[PDB]
């Protein structure tokens, strides 16, 4: 079968697997190679579109997962590292920046004008290299996707910063971008729309920390992983259970209701994965 994987840099990789090819376990392992990635496990994992993602299950044939859908996927970071500097290679940081940049442009990682212009500049180093007036036209950055909005005023601050960067290697520019993104709240946060037993339109969020609840803003709640003993669902109901923190005896079980059992099994699936990838 002919696969079409949309790579992190708006590039399409194309290949062919046998009809009974196991999930990403094969397609993804294949994708790893093309990118010469060593640290597979991390974020890096593949999925198919439709508003919000759905990770191609790595242990099941690809065929079942795409019934009534073309064999098209996207290579992505599935598990964002808390501290990227701890990662072993730079290619890895290279792709992580590619992802975050992906996130930044689609408002998946909102941030200020400063933060944007900062990260923007480091992106310009990485991609371009030391200023050098060959990066002609006092408007060279105007070709990059640095911000969802993308205002000239923002570009200026970048070019301003880019110029002060000299002899900055790409790996360095990347680590500075990462040390900064690392800090943003929302970094590596899978947002899933839901509701709480009260009719309240809340928003769950998954990440290395644990389960996060939102409402307009308010990090309403935050259930850390080692502070979780069970995750489950029944129809459109999602359920996390255990430890109220202080009051012993108590072993709460907060529940939320997703639009469908599909949504819930999905969230349930992601959650079990994260809780397992991070101590």
């Amino acid at each position: 079968m002919h696969c079409k994987v949309s790579l992190l840099d708006d590039t399409v990789y194309e290949c062919v697997v046998e009809k009974h090819a196991k999930g990403q376990d094969l397609l993804k392992r294949v994708c790893e190679h093309l990118n010469l990635l060593e640290e597979d496990y991390f974020g890096l994992a593949i999925w198919d579109n439709a508003t919000s993602k759905t990770w191609l299950d790595s242990a099941k044939e690809i065929k079942k997962q795409v019934r009534g859908v073309p064999w098209n996927f996207t290579f992505n970071v599935k598990f964002y590292p808390p501290d990227p500097a701890q990662l072993t290679e730079d290619i890895t940081r290279y792709y992580l920046c590619l992802q975050l940049r992906q996130d930044i442009v689609a408002g998946r990682l909102p941030c200020s004008f400063a933060t944007l212009a900062l990260l923007g500049s480091y992106t310009i180093q990485s991609e371009l290299g030391d200023y050098d007036p060959e990066l002609h036209g006092v408007d060279y950055v105007s070709d990059f996707k640095l911000a969802p909005n993308q205002t000239k005023e923002l570009e200026e601050k970048v070019m301003e910063l880019h110029k002060s960067y000299r002899s900055m290697t790409p790996a360095q520019a990347d680590l500075e971008f990462l040390e900064n993104a690392k800090k943003l709240s929302m970094y590596g946060v899978d947002l899933h729309k839901a509701k709480d037993l009260e009719g309240v339109d809340i928003i769950l969020g998954v990440c290395s920390s644990g389960l996060l609840v939102y409402k307009d803003k308010l990090r309403i709640n935050r259930f850390p992983w080692p502070k979780v003993l069970k995750i489950s669902y029944k129809r459109s109901s999602f359920f996390i259970k255990i430890r109220p923190g202080e009051q012993e005896q108590y072993e709460s079980t907060i529940g939320f209701k997703l639009p469908s059992y599909r949504a819930a099994k999905k969230l349930w699936k992601v959650c079990v994965e994260h809780h397992t990838f991070f101590r």
